[PDB]
């Protein structure tokens, strides 16, 4: 019952809940004339909400807090955006504006800037280098190496062993890597190396686009990947 396009009209949000706690949200998007869903991350802590991406835009963003406040009724106090491209921090402006502290990697938010994307307002140090990890809230953050971007971040939730991986993890039905141009093909099979050995019992990963499923989502991307590169 996790949801696809065909069950969310264009512009609108939905959450899945994964676990006690943790929820991924779930907004269709219209990309260069095409309509796909995107995925992100909510996750409880205390009786606040940390937030992992936002729903692509302005209006998608307000209509994801509508969301929450409706089916969970709890705030979300802090968000972080898992790589630079104006789906991940499109949305960031409307974030704050409603009192939410936004977060992303140095890395991050200088290519943000440069491209005239939103810019999250704080910075996310200690994620510099492949294989770093930090806590934050309810969560580890977690820079695998350069994938779908030089600057993507993967987000572990150790109490329900949920792996979110962003658009360095592709789902189980994709053929391609989808959108490259910021990518390293050669790089990206290594880094999700890295994942599968620091995150061996995740039980749930959960992909940029598409359903969630098992471990078997990293070794598929990581194959996806070593196959176009051709
Ligand atoms: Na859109
Ligand atoms: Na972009
Ligand atoms: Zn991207």
């Amino acid at each position: 019952e996790y949801p696809t396009v065909n069950e969310i009209p264009v512009g609108e949000v939905r959450l899945y809940q994964i676990a006690d706690g943790v929820w991924s949200h779930i907004a269709t998007q219209s990309f260069d004339g095409a309509v796909y869903p995107s995925n992100g991350l909510i996750v409880r802590d205390g009786d606040e909400l940390l937030l992992i991406d936002t729903a692509w835009g302005a209006k998608n963003t307000a209509a994801l807090l509508a969301e929450i406040e409706k089916q969970i009724g709890l705030p979300v106090t802090r968000a972080v955006s898992t790589h630079f491209h104006d789906d991940r921090v499109g949305g960031v402006d409307v974030l704050r504006a409603a009192g939410v502290a936004t977060y992303a990697s140095p890395s991050t938010r200088r290519l943000a800037e440069a491209e005239g994307n939103e810019i999250p307002t704080h910075s996310l140090e200690g994620l510099s280098s492949s294989g770093d990890a930090v806590r934050f809230g309810p969560v580890e953050l977690f820079y695998p190496g350069a994938a779908h971007s030089t600057d993507n971040l993967v987000v572990y939730v150790p109490s329900a062993n949920v792996l979110y991986g962003g658009c360095a993890v592709l789902e189980l039905s994709s053929t391609s890597a989808g959108n490259v141009a910021d990518a390293d093909l050669a790089e990206w099979p290594t880094s999700v190396e890295r994942i599968q050995k620091h995150y061996p019992e995740a039980e749930v990963v959960i992909p940029g686009h598409g359903l969630p499923g098992g471990l078997d989502l990293l070794q598929h991307t990581a194959n996806v990947v070593k196959a176009h590169k051709n």
